[PDB]
């Protein structure tokens, strides 16, 4: 059961899309015009060396146009202009549409009917993929990571065609979370979520930063799985220490020598200290990292008192 | 402080997780002893998302005629926590009594805790007999009991079973606290006034590790204060010792082995206790986050006599 | 310029002292009728095991009486003690006391009346204090650190007779600090604060302990001070490493030997590397706890816009 | 974005913190500039706790007659960038300039840098010229110029100087700001459009270290994460190394020195690795709760254009 929806706002960051912003423009209005609802595009220029400001102008000032333009002073990235877009939303549902029609903008109404049926998100998954085989092993595992932590199972990330109801977008905006990704915000906060197959028309380390990114946003897990290695290694660490200098010195005098080896048996224990240490300062970094976000504990989805 | 109040009802708080093989049994067998109460009573039965048909038995107890079974359904598993909190949210009785889902603990040890609940304990733990386990085990429950027995006061030894019983404002005041993934029982004890336990008869080495991380943040809120004490010796002997060899012995101090292996030995050491005092300062103003971020209740008012 | 002060609430954190609750209740209550204003005394039992509960409960119960009784379930600290009783004083000015008759409560009128010239904060300083000389050694230093922190000269602590106005107690409810000691609070949100001489009648772990918990709770100097050291024994480390293996193993091979001098200033590096990143955490930790307490960053004292 | 709102009004902001001995000077100099502008003009003289009589000379200062200058006096000393933000919170003009109390900086450049905010910059540094020092300084500053390059992408060479020109936006959206003891031109330069410097002619190591701690929690939230892939290849070749001597190698391979010697070597720096490893994610963490805390503003819209 949710409210009916009424309004569509779609949200469109903008950067250097000159020669695509036509076309976006026109096949977005005739989009939205095909849904019998009230619409608005919310265009958001982020910092654009090029001609793109002028033109989301001139679309804004046109006769009988439902598009707002909001301008930035600067370059902040696709996360600042989207959450700029957020702030000055008035529809019901706001769909996030790419600016290089990568995500043809005819997939709007299909989203808002999935959204009409009672989903707080309503994700894309974009069919017959085609790009390297390293790619695909990222997106199932990073998959598995957001359906085991969220619940909530996510396919495609890199797509971000994708709608929310007001409520989501709301809470999302009053987060204690800031630099977080979008969509991952929205599994968590979202009730209900679903997604959709689409037809789409098209280096190492940013691999590595993103999926560090996502595991931190995600969860405190690897802070525990620290701690656990951090105490094996320090279990094995005094395992060498009690053998190297305690039974072998008590062995053979000679062959354990007198420079080398028993005072750093000695180290070991100390770097197994420090492991432990380091540990428990993990610990107290995951409940502290929990605590400020403020994610909600639980969401309760039906109770059914007796008569 | 002024007595106890009298327990009037009774509600009983069941987190459910895939459990449809024994949850017949286990809401006719908590049903019964409810019955024996002679009390108003409440179970509440909070599905954790479970895949199975657990949510449809659930709702079926709940809508049975003249039936006082409560069914909370929340969308997907958030932990067995996470799922007492949300029962906890949601009872009317005067005594919460938290209960194994597997028939673990049977459910006729229910009324004793209820009598022990009514000689004025706010807090009534329940604890194993004739368990069967390794030695090791024992000494791990053992040396927990000690460590929670120094920090909170309060004598509760086994942890094991969630087979407990809190007075409302336990209740209450836990609920003011927003700590996320603690452990209910020592925030009870913080909290309560009275605390005891009863015995009942019930039917690996990387889990005691992962106990202990848990139970570590719930204890202190700085344990690597040790650490720096630990860390200052180390300096000073690494210092006293470094000088003492070269300082005072220059051409009459190679002696039999090596001075300057002995140098890198100790200044090897000044390093590792600099290196632990770091680590303690860390420590320390990572707590003072910890606490300040944690919010919990600073205390709990009894009762507010004002004059005429 | 400040309010006047029509009503003070005294605030006496009681725990196990039923052999000093009628001489304390009676002074304070001669002391608060010397005063000409509207007065109340809040006495407040921190768990308690004898029968200074029953003690204040009659007390609170008397005829025409102005005494409050506010019963804790059990021990929670003269800190929970005092802050239980902020959370329900109703004065302008309020007067934390002890319960043991340490500071006599015939001084009650002397902070009054120093209230009244409008100081926020009126500290007592304890005359003729004899005691162990490393107290005093510590009194001084502690002094020091809290006017180079706070600005505001305090020198007894252990003294926590105090006087306080309604804002400040408001501030200090209100603070997102909990478990700082309450004068260094009340002197950092204090606006005008003052110290006045009073006369008192009356192991080693817990006393580093109270030092690190007040350094703790004043300044986050000490994390620059360990990123500074880290910093300069890791410029020893690296100078040692080049020194040991990169100098020595070209001038003698075998004088430098081959096992334990040379991989081992190699180790010195790593070392050095360890202490530059846990003084880069501590940098961001002192941010962090900077940030979370959200103390004000100046208070404006007078504004002369001219003509 | 829509070209630049011309200039009406230039703050000029003064920290003050015991500078009687030249106050008058700074004063008649700064009002004479101000004057030459041929705009309304207005001083913020702080003081910042002063002991001197620096308090007196400022009060006098602001009540003679005709004067623009505004005193706001502090209770005690808070530092130079806290009097300045209690300065940014009373300015009124269009155009602020921080300006040095000692004279280091001539206020005879004031002009200078307004003519240079009216080409349309948000931000106006100044890099001083001639300044004589050890060519270590002039690489310092010449490697922090190129680090803020390289993050704000904003041309801001010298900051040792902070005779500075911010427009009015850029001082509301750093107010804003929450952040205690940040760098006050680096956060002009992160909500900057367009940043300019012009040049200006003027009259130890643990400084240098200090500095560099200072701005590196400004510029990025995460250096640890270097360090992680430091960690990795040491774990990498330490695991490689390691098993390749003995697991190959057991009655073969003792060698020439010691197979034991070397697997203390490789394991050691096995644990060296995951400690870099540890610290790198203890990093991310702290980084991912700072950026967190801080709060800062994602963004500045310039203009919002609705539709008839």
């Amino acid at each position: 059961d949710a409210a009916p929806i009424k309004k569509v706002s779609v949200v469109i960051p903008v950067y250097n899309e000159q020669e695509s912003l036509p076309e976006l423009i026109r096949r977005t209005t005739t989009a939205c015009e095909s849904l019998g609802k009230a619409w608005e595009i919310l265009l958001i220029d982020d910092g654009s060396s090029d001609s793109s400001a002028e033109l989301m102008v001139k679309a804004s000032q046109e006769a009988d146009s439902h598009i707002i333009s909001i301008l930035l002073n600067r370059n902040y990235g696709q996360h600042a202009a989207i959450m700029a877009g957020f702030s000055h939303v008035s529809g019901d549902l706001i769909i996030t549409l790419d600016a290089d029609l990568q995500n043809p903008p005819e997939e709007i109404p299909r989203l808002v009917a999935k959204a009409d049926e009672g989903f707080d998100v309503v994700g894309t998954v974009r069919q017959n993929r085609q790009d390297s085989l390293f790619r695909k092993s990222a997106s199932k595992i990073i998959n598995l990571l957001i359906q085991r932590t969220t619940g909530k199972a996510m396919g495609d990330y890199g797509c971000m065609l994708r709608a929310y109801r007001r409520p989501i977008i709301d809470t999302m905006l009053r987060c204690h979370e800031r630099s977080t990704f979008i969509p991952i915000l929205a599994n968590i906060f979202a009730r209900r979520a679903t997604e959709i197959p689409v037809h789409h028309a098209e280096s190492f380390m940013r691999l590595i930063n993103l999926m560090y990114d996502l595991v931190t946003c995600l969860t405190t897990t690897p802070l525990r799985l620290l701690s656990l290695l951090g105490s094996v290694i320090a279990i094995g660490g005094f395992s060498l220490s009690v053998l190297l200098i305690v039974l072998r010195l008590a062995l053979g005098p000679q062959w354990a020598a007198e420079g080398v080896f028993m005072l750093f048996a000695v180290l070991f224990t100390f770097i197994g200290a420090q492991f432990i240490g380091m540990g428990l300062l993990g610990e107290y970094i995951g409940r502290i990292y929990n605590d400020v976000r403020a994610r909600p504990r639980y969401f309760v989805q039906q109770v059914i008192y007796p008569e």
